[PDB]
């Protein structure tokens, strides 16, 4: 509307409804000029590390974790009181373009506005370009609002066939350029909508009963089993009566149960403290991703992490595996550590109602079949698919996990919840990408057909707002004694946690799931 | 609306009406980038001075003083010819928003023009931030219209535990960025209006009776009253007779009182010549902190000034307590001054009629029961809280004090008027807050996901226009004799006062309050 | 309720301690007394309090 | 606050899960009440409300200044009121009577 | 009570000789006489408490 | 009854009443073995954090 | 809390009497009266407009 | 209820539920009692066996 009208104004804050909650939040964002305006192609050969794939101009908008739209606080009023939360809509606005030129003379980078230069945006909804913004990666808006963020490169990898760099046919070269898109100027704004495909309820709450014990403690069945083959209390000793009994109250792991626990995958157990572990090289012939939990796809090793649903340790337990999702902690520092306490660990234990350990095994099961002379033996079972009449709770939400994931689109799925967690949606909300228009440097008088190398240097910055209604469900529960609640007990501190300190760096002192509420199966 | 259509126009004169008067004043303001746009902590470890709080970027503006929206001849017209004054209405616009950049090359800053940068302001109706525009500190509208001031940093103290320095779960961080603001280029303007609620006339006239004289001297009263336990007019001696006496014209201590005077709480005095006072230090084991009245709060010693309403000396006088507020004078320099003649005083002694003495006690009451062995006993009292039947009146507003304050949100008050002076108001005009959002520098080619810590170094300028609707209450009394008025008396003088001198300097010469009208209890 | 004490004296003219009428020590001193600018004032009959 | 090693008359108490009969000679079985969250704006229970000037001091006159234990209400004062509890009564009648102040 | 006690220190308690209004405070006003005043003007001013 | 929902700008996360009691022989707030039912501990109203 | 509910960053225009006398002991020194602004950092002579 | 390993002692996420703090009816020889339901569509159990 002009180079002196503000193309919109800053919307960050939240409304509570009891059926639902809106959450408006805006950036401030800064767009270098990635690549020089050309697209590179990428790849290494790597043992399980091979990959190949494009880098692009281009940068997009991350919006997928969630404390991008949930400020502690309103993380708090979801998880106390609420049992469940799914996206019910989105909407998105880019505002207020500035596109700055800089000029280096006599080694002095001087800034200077310039109002003709464009840039171009477009979101991608027909789904016609890899999908990375899932991946749970960086470049997603800061967590605290005054925070400003550097939009994040695309690229994209593809199909690796083999151990080696090399490309195939199957291949594919996307062209962010073969897409029509909306150029902007800085009176210009961009806006679009979004709404949510209809997928359950997170189910935020921990199972107050286990599944072994979902039976009435007073009662009895009126099933039979075998008790014993033989009297005595020692083993192939005895005069080897076969004893039928009632199942009666005080044996509960006899009872005959409808259903079964979740399915299993072990995970490797470390022990935070260095002496107890054993002495396991980075890489190398034996190195620690071969002993940990892997899946073989095409002759490339990759770590099943954080795996299928199942219980973990506590956080401050002794103990842990890739089951886990890890966090950097406040002071952490220079990506890498080599003491846990600064790290901050995800821990599952809610649902070891339904679910087995990830540590531990999901069962033993009879391996022969005995007679006088052979002995029984059973064996471990270590990885256990879904079986009929089998229940399972899905791993929980974190305020700095990711919010989506991506249904990719296949010939199959099976319960497409992603494992990392949050809401997996066959349509995620659309990527929305953005790059710089070239501006081309002074040209010769002359005519050449080569293209044109030189440019001037420039990036862009500007506003984004998103807005996301939530749609909730309220605890409807008759439990009589207090629930759990998420409560600040970081009791005295000579400073305040999720707050700035003295210098005015923002960190989040610890994770929180959104499981306190407790509820029955 | 455009670059070159300015926004607003230069409003800036008082109407005055019979029923009230409606002043509009503008001034010119110029915001700078507090803290490098990140917020900051902030604390201190003292024995009383103990505070913790956050500074941010924000800044805010600051109406509360009356010369802000009166000239001097227009405090004349008002404090002159009228009973009472109360705002109705209150309006503020922001306008010719003009954003800079300034580059510094070889030491040399030069200031540009930079036009599609914003500015983002909002006003908290909603009372949801730390509310310190009332709390009589600087950063006002300057007096004088020509002059052009700098908006104030915002930052807000925080509940303090003890006489420590460090926060507990109970501390409070408001980010300004979590509200819905209005971003402002070079053609925008901001615009708002406020309506007070209805408050009880500031009573500016000095009482012509005194409380216990509030009878008719000729007559007498139908009561009687023990004259004396004895006769001769030596103590303890006598013929011990109760002499019983009607209350007779003439002896008017005696007389059968309706109404009792107003509390006290009892000040220290300090002479104005320095070989009278006791050695007091600044700061030590005996401090002056200490031997002043000061309430303790939670283990932390708060002065109590200017205290209730009292009775005070004359601003001439030759003595003063923490009850008179201290206003600097027209020669003062350089925070600190030796002599008191420089400084100007507040005085309340219009208020002598109904209010105790702040230097003197509010009376003696009884100690004991006395009887032939015991002689009577009679206490001072120091502190005397309200009692029924009590009148008192309040502190006098000044054309250097503040207009209103904020009632504290609380479970309850009592007689809600600001001991300062002024007008308690429960949703006092809403703090306008203002910032510059910040422009990034140059970014880097490559990806990093730490923030962006490299900024334009800009600033802001501008106009503000208020408007504040008074309503007055005609005096009508039918005195015979003339009033006293404020007048100029100064005479002969070198350099007018109340105009600027040979260097374009602007003071004020003398606080001047608004009790001159008499009128009788 | 609130209270300001008073001086109690008895009709017995006996049992009290011997005031004059006025001096430097009399019967407005010792009686409970606000100071209004310099000027002493009985407080009678004062707050509400129970009497005999 | 409750745990602190001291108490006053201005803490309700309440009976313990553990107590028995009446009487008791430890204060562990009993639950006190606090009301530290209004040391916002309240003075302290068991400490003076502040410290007011006893005398006019002059060069010979040294300043005295005596302690203030109890004080009324005064203009432009602030406080907040008892909190209620689980246990605690719902309401009260205001008593019948020519005057009340801040009838909580 | 004047002073915080301990096992050295003897607590002490002074007199309360005169004393304001608190929260939740009740009293009742001074009875008529028929002998007595009907009524009484509140003097103007900036505040009162209890006009009676 | 009648109730009035927090509406305020705080950031960090305001202080909450939850059952921290952990391992416990027996549930609290439930009766016991025996069917006896007490009350355990103390709470009142305020948590949640306001400003003046 | 109420005796800070201020601007930590800001002074105030109102003026104090710091001390009677130059030294840290008491009843020793040249007996000169020094008045002082208020300013940020003694947050006990603050001016309030309000009492506990 | 859910029992955390292999031990009795109860956690904070045990649930008690008091059957009556649930609205009921109460009856006298003469009352009775009468409720109805409506089973969800759920697949017929297959009665046969397969005879390939
Ligand atoms: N995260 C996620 N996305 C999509 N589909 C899912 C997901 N988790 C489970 N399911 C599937 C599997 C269940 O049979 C069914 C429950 O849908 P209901 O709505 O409960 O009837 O939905
Ligand atoms: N400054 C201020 N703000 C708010 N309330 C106040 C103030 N001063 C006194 N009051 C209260 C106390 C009086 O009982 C009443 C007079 O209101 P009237 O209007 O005279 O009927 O108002």
């Amino acid at each position: 509307d002009g180079v002196g009208n503000a193309s919109g104004d800053w919307h960050c804050d939240s409304t509570w409804s009891e059926g639902k909650v809106t959450t408006t939040s805006t950036r401030t964002w800064v767009l270098p000029t990635y690549n020089n305006h050309l697209y590179l192609r990428l790849g290494t050969t790597s043992s399980s590390n091979t990959y190949n794939g494009f880098s692009t101009p281009w940068g997009y908008f991350d919006f997928n974790r969630f404390h991008c739209h949930f400020s502690p606080r309103d993380w708090q009023r979801l998880i106390n009181n609420n049992w469940g939360l799914r996206p019910k809509a989105m909407r998105v606005k880019i505002f207020n373009i500035q596109v700055k030129e800089v000029t280096t003379s006599n080694g002095e980078t001087t800034v200077a506005n310039n109002l003709t230069s464009t840039v171009q945006i477009f979101a991608d909804s027909s789904y016609e370009l890899p999908y990375v913004m899932d991946a749970g990666q960086e470049g997603s808006l800061p967590p605290f609002p005054n925070d400003v963020f550097m939009v994040p490169q695309y690229g994209y990898c593809g199909i690796v066939t083999g151990e080696n760099q090399n490309q195939t046919d199957r291949n594919a070269f996307y062209c962010l350029e073969y897409f029509p898109s909306q150029m902007l100027r800085t009176g210009n704004n961009f806006e679009m909508a979004y709404n949510f495909e209809k997928v359950p309820f997170h189910s935020m709450y921990a199972h107050s009963q286990s599944l072994d014990r979902l039976m009435n403690p007073l009662l009895d069945q009126y099933l039979w089993h075998l008790q014993s083959t033989t009297s005595g209390e020692t083993l192939n000793q005895g005069n080897a009566a076969t004893t039928f009994g009632k199942i009666r109250s005080g044996d509960f792991a006899f009872y005959r149960k409808n259903w079964l626990p979740g399915p299993c995958v072990k995970q490797q157990r470390f022990s935070k403290t260095a002496s107890q572990n054993y002495k396991i090289p980075a890489s190398g012939g034996n190195a620690l991703l071969k002993y940990d939990t892997h899946y073989t796809l095409n002759n490339r090793w990759s770590n099943i992490a954080p795996g299928p649903p199942m219980a973990t340790a506590g956080p401050s337990d002794g103990d842990f595996s890739n089951a886990q999702l890890i966090f950097p902690g406040p002071s952490v520092t220079g990506n890498t550590t080599t003491s846990a306490n600064n790290l901050l660990f995800t821990s599952e234990e809610e649902i070891a109602a339904t679910n087995p350990r990830d540590t531990d095994m999901f069962g033993q099961i009879a391996d022969n079949n005995q007679n006088a002379t052979t002995a029984p033996i059973t064996g471990n079972v270590t990885a256990m698919g879904v079986l009929p009449g089998m229940v399972w709770q899905n791993r929980d939400i974190y305020y700095q996990g990711p919010i989506w994931a991506k249904i990719p689109h296949a010939d199959g799925h099976f319960h497409p919840s992603p494992l990392i967690g949050g809401f997996g949606l066959k349509h995620p909300p659309p990527q929305i990408f953005i790059k710089n228009t070239p501006v081309p440097a002074n040209p010769a008088t002359t005519f050449t057909a080569a293209r044109v190398d030189s440019f001037i240097t420039q990036y862009s910055t500007g506003q984004v707002a998103v807005q996301i209604e939530w749609e909730i469900e309220k605890e409807r529960s008759k439990r009589w004694n207090p629930e759990v609640q998420f409560t600040s007990n970081y009791g005295n501190q000579s400073s305040m946690l999720w707050a700035p300190d003295t210098t005015g760096k923002y960190t989040e002192p610890r994770v929180i799931g959104s499981r306190y509420l407790t509820n029955h199966l």
